[PDB]
């Protein structure tokens, strides 16, 4: 159970973004059913009244919370992947949009899985702001906890793979284009129930033969990281 606070850009907080330039849930329950239209934005997905302003090559970072800024970010349980997608805004997340920026499922060398990581990191991660063409964007931001993904949800409802799924209104307005979007996946549809890294059983099967879901990160990504990029203490 977690849900993104806000982002900064080139490590500058832009503040409190809920209900405002993140198309915000109610709750931070997760989405665990593939095909659900809930699966693109997760439950609320709306024009928020703000989007945030980004040129091609500012580190953009994510913060995520558990129920309160800066406390737990999401119970240590919910071992999984993170990934960053981005589509443009007037799709609404709709049809074959979603191009992967990022991906980091379970790091051998450090034997932590992401999730581990973005607690330590106080529930931040980054990606460079791709040079795709000027205007605005949706960054779908995706944890998946995997602590019940031994089942399928389509097999038993109580558990799965979990999404915590979460859309930034990013507006990138200086950009070279020099890496044009192309078309991307869908959402829901890009997961299936055979799709690899939805059905994993952490308990019997090691980390270290975990494959995380497709798409491949695209060739025009630039990188990113899971790091504490700004201290919110410091407000
Ligand atoms: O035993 C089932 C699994 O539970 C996981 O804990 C989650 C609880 O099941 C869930 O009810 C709770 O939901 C809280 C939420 O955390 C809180 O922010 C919100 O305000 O209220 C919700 C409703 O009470 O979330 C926790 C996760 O934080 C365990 O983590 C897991 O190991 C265990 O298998
Ligand atoms: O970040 C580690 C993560 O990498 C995944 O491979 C990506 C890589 O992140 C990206 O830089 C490159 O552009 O593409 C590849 C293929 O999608 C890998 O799948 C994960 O297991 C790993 O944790
Ligand atoms: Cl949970
Ligand atoms: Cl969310
Ligand atoms: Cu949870």
């Amino acid at each position: 159970h977690t849900l993104v606070w806000g982002v900064w850009v080139n490590g500058v907080d832009q503040g409190d973004g809920r209900n405002i330039y993140i198309r915000s849930p109610p709750n931070n329950n997760p989405v665990k059913n593939l095909t659900s239209p809930d699966m693109t934005c997760n439950v609320d997905n709306r024009v928020v009244p703000k989007s945030v302003p980004v040129n091609a090559g500012d580190t953009l970072t994510f913060e995520w919370y558990h129920n309160t800024r800066d406390d737990d970010i999401i119970a240590s349980s919910h071992h999984g992947p993170i990934a960053v997608y981005i589509a443009p805004a007037a799709s609404n997340g709709q049809g074959n949009v979603w191009v992967k920026l990022f991906e980091d499922a379970y790091n051998v060398t450090n034997s932590t899985w992401a999730v581990d990581r973005l607690i330590t990191a106080h529930g931040q991660h980054s990606v460079v702001v791709p040079h795709v063409a000027p205007g605005d964007y949706l960054f779908r931001a995706e944890i998946i906890a995997l602590h019940e993904a031994d089942s399928l949800y389509s097999q038993n409802p109580i558990r799965g793979a979990q999404f915590y799924i979460s859309c930034a209104q990013i507006t990138i307005n200086s950009s070279d284009d020099s890496t044009p979007l192309p078309a991307g996946v869908p959402f829901p549809g890009a997961y299936t129930d055979s799709t690899p890294g939805i059905q994993f059983n952490i308990y019997t099967t090691p980390a270290t033969s975990y494959v995380a879901p497709p798409p491949s990160v695209w060739s025009g990504a630039l990188g990113g990281s899971i790091a504490q990029v700004g201290d919110a203490s410091l407000e």
